[PDB]
């Protein structure tokens, strides 16, 4: 057979429209000055404003962060709800950003395919692909979408975005509580893109 | 025009035709210990079979059980007898009575599966809710002597984890392959190597037990 | 609904395309004038004369190499050479049948977000094929890997997988499956990080192995 004309089943779609917004943060500590804790976060408009989660950020003397084109900035605590374990960051905006795509009015249904973008364990960007597991997922309150998209430490703050590339949710949880002394496969959590953008906007606000 | 219409790739039409008959299954136990109290032993997943209400799913999610409790995903909770259970194949089927109609499996028994073929798990892993997941047939069987000791497991790596037991894994048209029964959990953590028996027997074993109970 | 007539969405044409050249390799050792399988892994059949690719740590110190098709078929495999730099062996077999060959498109270009199967034999439950995406084709920076070319991908891999197929939708070879990743930061279990040397190396460094060693 002759598959030179046959095109290979893709997401490369998705990931040129969302890998660019989705960032490498560097929590960095006096030593000199050295990486304590990284995670990844989520550009979210021209501002300079992007998301990432709270836990990745605390407690920093210097907060980094790294674009996949090459530029890095001296970010800003805006603010952080420990509510939803979510933060925001604030870098200069001036020379132009990626921004991740966003669809206010997508619903995200159970089955959709989603792509995890961020950086475990200091890779570098890395994309997994799964579905939406479950939605309305919650001591605790909390509204998460579920996924079986591949995320382990360094992914929190990174992005789940559908094959459009448009944002559906903020990694922030990977399930690891083991009845037997097995180990929980598939099971992460983010935090719906929807109340994200809500909580942002209030963390802005100071309000 | 300023509105367009392109969707996401998804698997929801599969979730929506068999999520709906895979239910959440309860092993209840009385306790002494605490004025006779019925409390949760085991749980896993369960498939509603037909409009009778005859329910598959593992026996050893059902052992020694003092009360089976099925919740459907439509919030509908009830008691369930206990019909037979088959310790060869490790299934069980489950009776429960109810007024309006009962949402089914979606079966196709023309249907060959195929190594390759996009798969979905249905259950409730650790009591979250249930929760689907997403692999492929990575196997449909086995002609030599194996690990597993059996020659007609599905073997999938949609992600199955501890309360997916009696749970549906579908293909991306909502149809039954199989009843998701086993992991690999122990060897290195193994990652991705579930399995289930074949809808074919599943259909064959029941079938059997409601007939018998044997 | 009816669906009898809708078509299941599968990758069973790669499967078939794919999966009958990727071969289980065994590494058996003396421990009695009985031998005794000591590791076990995956190759993948590159060409009609026999020459076939498996990683160097599934091969190394091997008493006697046996390669296991998928058709039934089994032969003695002859080590032809290896190189430690990217971990990749050279073996040849000698067969009158014919030879199953995984397809290869030289000017296919690998893209991040590709869905792609890896095919081998994990803990010798028989020929296995997982499904997820490439997930890096390479790195710029210094890196945990300490290489700059490896294909990452979240295609479960497993002990026994190395040395065999990564593939496309089409069934062309993307790279040969080598490293899981294991490093734990504080107790958890990674999870579909895998890495395989992409084809295009892997088909020269085989070429250079064949012809001096």
């Amino acid at each position: 057979f002759d598959s030179t004309d046959e095109t290979p089943a893709s997401y490369n779609l998705a990931v040129r429209r969302a890998a660019p917004a989705v960032v490498n943060v560097y929590n960095r500590g006096l030593n000199q000055l050295e990486i304590r804790t990284l995670g990844s976060g989520v550009i979210m408009d021209q501002r300079g404003y992007i998301i990432t989660n709270k836990h990745v950020i605390n407690d920093a003397d210097q907060i980094i962060v790294a674009l996949q084109d090459g530029r890095v900035f001296e970010a800003l605590l805006v603010g952080s709800d420990s509510l939803t374990d979510l933060a925001v960051l604030k870098i200069n905006a001036t020379g132009g950003l990626p921004t991740i795509p966003i669809n206010a009015r997508r619903v995200p249904h159970i089955g959709d395919v989603v792509l995890a973008i961020g950086n475990p364990y200091n890779l570098g960007q890395t994309i997994t692909q799964g579905i939406i597991s479950a939605t309305g997922r919650i001591t605790g309150r909390q509204n998460f979408l579920q996924t079986d998209a591949s995320i382990n430490h360094g992914n929190s703050g990174g992005a789940l975005v559908n094959s459009l590339g448009e944002l559906m949710g903020i990694n922030t949880l990977s399930f690891d509580k083991s009845n037997d002394g097995e180990t929980p496969e598939g099971i992460g959590f983010a935090i719906p893109f929807q109340l994200a953008t809500k909580i942002m906007d209030k963390l802005i606000r100071d309000g």
